[PDB]
Formats: C-alpha cells, structure tokens, sequence
C-alpha cells in the first residue's frame, strides 16, 4: 500500500491537513484507532479564530460553518460583581472569532473526504512507525487482525497528547515543557438557550465558571473543580446550583436550565515539545503541545502548525524545495510559545488557586483591574484572543 | 509645644507635605530620629514620575532640578542578546520621566524648610504617639534627655518602614500583604560617566543587572544578588567583573568603571496596609507600604500619598472639611495596588528565580518577547512605567 504522505489520527489537524492536502493534488492516506462515530461523539471546543475560518473556507469545508456559526465581536469578564466587555473587533482592528463547535467542524471536515474518495482507515490498530530517518518511512497496523504496511514520503503525527507518534521519537532528542494546573474544569452541555449573546469568564470566590454557547438553543457552561471530583458525583442540578453561585445574580436570574446532554470534566495542562518533527515525521496539534482551555487556543493552534506543515508540503511536492520542511519547528514554535503564554496569564488570573497568600490575591483582583480599565491592557487581551498574526515562511 | 500637623520622619514624604503645608498656611513640625548628615547619606531612588516633577515646582522647590536633572524619554531592556528600547514619550502620549537622586530631592527639600524657617526637630529620641483616636492627639519624644510633649490636630507617619507610625495602630485594624523575594540588589555608585544615555534594564542567565544613572559623570549599577551575600564579599573589581558578564557585549566593551562612591544591598519587597490610617493618624510613603525596586515606584508612590494628604488636609483646614479625610486609605489604595502590580510584574519578568522548572524559564522569556514585541504591550510598560494617574479627589 503506497501514499505521500500518511496521516495518523483523523481528529481536525488529520482531516484538515488531508483536506488541504487532497485538494492540492499531494496523496494522503489517514489512519484512525477509532471508529467515526467515536470521533464526533467528543464534545470538545467552540471557538475559532479568523486564520481558521479561512483555512476552512480554503479548504473548501465552509458552506455549513458560513451558515450555522456565530460572529462574536466581543467576550465579557465578570470579576467581583461587575461584568467588564471586551469590544474585540474595535480593540484588534475589527478581526473577530467565530463560535462554532469542535464536533461540528469535525462532521463538515469527514464528509467533505467521504465525497472526495480520499483514504481513511478506521479502527487501525496498533499503529506503528518505522525508517523515520530513511528516504522512505513507512507505517503498519492492524485491520481487522492481519498486518499491513504502509509505504510514504513523509508522516504527519495528528494523533493527539496520547498518539503514538511523540512516542516514536527518541526521547534524547526531544525536550519537554510542562506545568499540570491543581484543578478541571467540568463541562456541561444542554439544549436551552445561552445566557448571554456573547461568552462570559467569571472569576468568583468559588472558582472559575463560563458562559459559552454552540447554537441559540444550544449552550455549553464549565465551572473550575478540583482533582479529586468525579463526574458521578455531579447531578445536573448540583451544576446549575453552583453555576447560579459563581455568576453575578443579573445573569443568574435569567439562566434557562435543563438536562445534559454531555457533562465530563478535563484536567488543565501546558505542554510544549521541542523540535516538532523528527527526520520524515512532524507533528501537529495536541500530538506536540496542549495548553489549558481558558484561551481557546488548542484546536486553533492545530490549524495553524497544519496552516504550516502544509504550505511547506506543497512548497516540496509542486516546487521541489525539500530543504524547507527543516523550518516547520521554528516557525510554528514562535506561535505556540506566544499562545501558551495568553492561556497560562488568562488561566492564572481568572481561576482560584488552592494554596494562595494574601498578597497574590490582591495581585490577581489587580491584574483583572488594571488589563480591564486600559486601553493598552484591553488592547492586550484583545489581539491574543482574536490570535496573533500567521507568519508567511519564506 | 503646640502645631497643626505633626510630621514623624524627614525623608522625602515628611519634607515634601511639610514644604507643600507650609506654602498653604498650615503649621507643621517634623520630628526626625536622625541627624541631616545620616539622612543626606542616603543613596536611593533616582527616577522621578511626572507628577513628582509637578508636586517639586508647586512646593517651590524645583530650581536645581529643572537645571541638573536629565529627561528621558525612554529605556531599554536587554534579554537573550538583544536590546529593545520602550519609547515613553511615544507610547505613554508625551509623557517622560526624570532622573535625579533621591539625595538632591532631600537637600532641595531640606534648604528650602531651613529658610522658610519652619520647625524640624532633628535627634528626636523615643517618639511616641498618643490619644489617636481623640480630638487633640499628642506626640512626645526626648531631645538631649528631657522628655517633651506637642500637641497638633493630625498627625503624618512619614517615618518608613521601620518607624513608629504604623506600629503605633492596634494591629487588629490592620490588614497586611507581603512577599518576600529570595534576591537582593547590590547596588554600586561611581564617579564615571554612565553606559548609556538612558537606563537599560537586564535579565541575563546569571542574573538581573541595571544600568543607571545620577548625572553626565555620575552612575549607580546593581547586580541582582542573592539574600547570603555581604557586601565586603564583594570588592569594586568583582562587581565591575559581574556587571560586565551580565551586559550585552557592545554595552560591556564601552564600559568605563571606577572606585565605588557608595556600595549597598537592599533586599527586595512588597508589603501593603490596609488601612492607611487610625483616627488623626495617617501613614505615608514606606511607613504604608514596600515595593521592590524594579518599577521604581518607591518615591513615587510616597509623593501620591502625600499629593493626596495634603489635598485632603487643604480641604480640611481651608474649607472645613474635616470628613474627607476618611477618604484617604481608598483613595491612595487604587494607586498603590496597581503600582504594586506592575512592580511584581516587572520583578518577575527581569529577574531569575532559584528553582524555576523549564516551563516558567519559557514562560517569563516569551512575556518579555510578547511585551516587547506588541505595539499594546509596549504601551502597557509605557504608561505604567511613567506613571499612572493621580486621581482628583472630590
Ligand atoms: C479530552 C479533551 C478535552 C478537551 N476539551 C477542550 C475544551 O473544552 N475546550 C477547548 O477549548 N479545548 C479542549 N480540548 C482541546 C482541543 O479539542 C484540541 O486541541 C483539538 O481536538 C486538537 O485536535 P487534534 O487533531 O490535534 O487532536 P484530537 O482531536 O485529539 O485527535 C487526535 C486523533 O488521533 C487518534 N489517535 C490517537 N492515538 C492513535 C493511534 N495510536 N493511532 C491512530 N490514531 C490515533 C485519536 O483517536 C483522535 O481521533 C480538549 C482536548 C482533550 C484531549
Ligand atoms: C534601605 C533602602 C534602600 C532603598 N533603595 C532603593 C533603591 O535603590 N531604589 C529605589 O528605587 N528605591 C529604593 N528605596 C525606596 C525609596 O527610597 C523610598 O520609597 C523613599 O525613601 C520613601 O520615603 P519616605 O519618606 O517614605 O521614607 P524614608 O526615606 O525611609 O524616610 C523615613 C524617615 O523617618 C525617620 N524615622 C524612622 N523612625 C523614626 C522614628 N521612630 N521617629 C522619628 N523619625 C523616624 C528615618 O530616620 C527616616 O529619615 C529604598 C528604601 C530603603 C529603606
Ligand atoms: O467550549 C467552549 O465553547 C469554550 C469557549 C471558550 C473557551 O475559552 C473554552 C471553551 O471550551
Ligand atoms: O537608582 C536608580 O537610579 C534606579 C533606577 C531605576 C530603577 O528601577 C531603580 C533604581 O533604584
Ligand atoms: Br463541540
Ligand atoms: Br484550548
Ligand atoms: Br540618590
Ligand atoms: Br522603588
């Protein structure tokens, strides 16, 4: 079985990049451990920055997102009683973001290959890499019991934090960043209509909540939990109650609730490797780097390192130019290090943290008052959280 | 013996509201524990904000600064190699600020309060402060043995951190933030011209340097430093050797060093109160409140104070109104936070810490890369760096 190059993992990065790649004329092959339903059963991110809505569109996946998604031109912090806006599109130059759900983008993404009759093997077993420093690396895995090989010029790695492709990569070669935050967020999803037009980050007393939304009658809320909560012990009216407690009663009053249709909590995390690739393997998204969900910069720093990857792609199958594939680390790492920082500064200020003296507490209300009432600190939060420009390699 | 407005301390704080006092009508004394020559020794703060300037020309005492002391309109900040320069001016909207030491504001301060004639008590022993809460508060102290009592209307803890004032309110009244940091400043004065025509702050690997300046041939250096050294352990040579190692090469080589003037080390801070005040007691400067020197907010923030109680101490006498000096400790407080924060900032940003993991290493050099980098960052180390607002009052 022959490809150029092989996709491991068909989450966004995997089918965005085969996408692009596929409408380029450059064969890609995708291989997914699990089933297609088990991919669009995850409830996961909501909104996207401009460079990915014209990577869609490149893509030629947008027609449903053009309908379905919601231009936000601003977001609302709420901090000791008093709800502060911040006018996006006035602060960065008109740019905005778009909240359309992760699963969405996902389903748009595979029917859209499904037509093309590009390859995708689901449920490839035990994927496994090899010659990844020769001329010619190639893949096996396991469909339905029996072993096949795989041939390719080169592999991208979109498998995910628990993909077998960072694993791949001789440890000594690699170097690791990481901080785990003492706290998750727990996530509910309900088919009511949000609370507010636009989103909204509270930082309380109780801990950290958000108002966020994936249709007019669909919304999504998160409240910050400890470790040790476990999703059993978390009835829905137990998160309405406490959601009610961390939210300024104006916005309380007005909540429509009801029944989950999804409810899960995920631990917060900051990871950075460094390079990204390895020999004819490169990886991409949350295969080289996670960052906590307080920004939304996760699935758009996916876009951007497959933004990346595949213009250097192309670059090397249309223009024979090989050589630049070598600079796909330094550019995306500028990126991700510049994003890493607004989700770390976002998480630190509007989150309680256990163990927290006097001091840093008036430190963190001050963060909050003065980025708040400065037009240079709007101006701050503004640009990183419509995303920083893409650089244009070359 | 009998005044107005008591004055505990004859730093800038007390000299600058008793100088500003004075010129309105209002009597006042200061009771100093030391003698002018120990203060005059003192070798400290020498950057001034804006409205320090304009709090110095409405005391009358601004001759010899607006002849001796240099504009700047920037300053610089070297990291990983580069130098990048923060255009004040430009950034804050016009706004610069002005080097001149601590030293030459005190001895303005203090030749102006000896021929205006008013009444300073050096050698003031055992200062102490009674009926604060009464309508006639008193203050007794002992001149060469004999124990004497003045009686005034108000009294103004212009006395530092380690004065009388603050010590003097029911420690159940008072709310205390602090932060010790693990460093210190070793600080250096020379008679050589200085490196630079403006400041140049610098986060090296082996620690934080910052290049100053007094006059065309007068400079001050520091070296960040750890809390276990003394300052005997360090000869002139060693520090021009370490100063040398921290800077950028093409700075090191134009270097002219010299024998030390003056050699110190100060252990950096944070510490704030709340309140600022008890009955007809009101704290000012260091005896409120410690930042690390990073921002140089020190003497800055002592004049806000002092711009504010004498304001309000105006109002008091002039008009009447002797309530709205309830509004003191709010009034200061808003200012005195967000001049903490952007200390702490600027502390954590140029400074190493001792056992930082490789994640905030990453961190701390991409906030600077960010900062220095974004046209509204820049504008965020701009305005606060000149100097905030002071508020109106009324
Ligand atoms: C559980 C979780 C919750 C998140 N929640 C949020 C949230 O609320 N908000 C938010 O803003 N962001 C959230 N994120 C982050 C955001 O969803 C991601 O950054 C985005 O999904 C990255 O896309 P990806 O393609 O890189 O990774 P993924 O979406 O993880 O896709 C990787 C894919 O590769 C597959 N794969 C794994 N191992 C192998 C293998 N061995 N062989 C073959 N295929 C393999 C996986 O089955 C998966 O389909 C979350 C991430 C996770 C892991
Ligand atoms: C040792 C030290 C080093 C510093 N170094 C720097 C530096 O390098 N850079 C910088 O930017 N800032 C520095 N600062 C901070 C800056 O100098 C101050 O914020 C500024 O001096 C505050 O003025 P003040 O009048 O409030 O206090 P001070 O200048 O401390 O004056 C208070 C005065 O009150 C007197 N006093 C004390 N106790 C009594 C008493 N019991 N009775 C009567 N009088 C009393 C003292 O003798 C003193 O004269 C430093 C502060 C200190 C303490
Ligand atoms: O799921 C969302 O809609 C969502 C929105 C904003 C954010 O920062 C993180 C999120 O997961
Ligand atoms: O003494 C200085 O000149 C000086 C300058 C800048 C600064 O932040 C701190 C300082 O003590
Ligand atoms: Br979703
Ligand atoms: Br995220
Ligand atoms: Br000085
Ligand atoms: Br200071």
């Amino acid at each position: 079985m022959k490809t150029q190059v092989a996709i491991i993992g068909a989450g966004p990065s995997g089918l965005l990049l085969g996408q692009l790649l596929h409408k380029a004329g450059i064969d890609n092959v995708i291989l997914e451990r699990q089933t297609p339903d088990y991919v669009l059963g995850r409830i996961r991110a909501g909104v996207l920055e401009q460079g990915m809505v014209d990577l869609l569109r490149e893509a030629g996946v947008d027609r449903r997102m053009a309908r379905d998604g919601l231009v936000h031109e601003g977001v609302e912090i709420a901090f000791a009683g008093q709800r502060r806006r911040i006018d996006l599109k006035r602060l960065s130059g008109g740019k905005t973001v778009t909240v359309y759900g992760q699963t969405e983008v996902t389903r748009d993404l595979m029917e859209a290959r499904e037509a093309c009759g590009a390859t995708t093997v689901y449920q490839a077993a035990e994927v496994r890499l090899h010659d990844l420093q020769g001329e010619r690396p190639y893949v096996t895995f396991e469909r339905d019991g029996e072993r096949l090989r795989l041939d390719c010029d080169y592999i991208a790695g979109c498998d995910g934090f628990h993909g077998i492709s960072r694993q791949s990569i001789p440890a000594e070669r690699l170097k690791v960043f990481e901080r785990v935050y003492p706290f998750g967020w727990l996530g509910l999803l309900a088919d009511t209509p949000p609370v507010s037009h636009e989103l909204i980050y509270a930082n309380h007393p109780r801990g950290f909540a958000l108002c966020s939304q994936r249709s007019a009658t669909r919304s999504r809320y998160y409240v910050q939990v400890p470790l040790s909560e476990k999703v059993e012990d978390w009835s829905d009216e137990r998160f309405w109650t406490e959601l009610k407690a961390r939210l300024p009663s104006e916005v309380a009053e007005k909540l429509v609730t009801g029944p989950s249709l999804e409810k899960s909590i995920a631990p917060l995390r900051s990871f950075v490797v460094e390079p990204m690739q390895h020999g004819r393997l490169f990886l991409a998204g949350d295969a080289a780097h996670i960052v906590p969900p307080t920004g939304a910069k996760g699935l758009n720093l996916a876009a951007s390192d497959v933004s990346t990857l595949y213009r250097l792609l192309l670059k090397a199958y249309r223009e024979g130019r090989g050589e630049l594939l070598e600079r796909y680390s330094a550019i995306c790492l500028r990126r991700i290090w510049k994003a890493e920082r607004f989700s770390w500064w976002m998480t630190s200020v509007l989150h309680r943290f256990p163990d927290t003296d006097a001091f840093s507490q008036r430190i963190q209300q001050t963060e909050l008052e003065y980025y708040l009432g400065s037009e240079a600190g709007l101006a701050t939060i503004a640009e990183n959280y419509v995303g920083l420009p893409y650089e244009e390699i070359e």
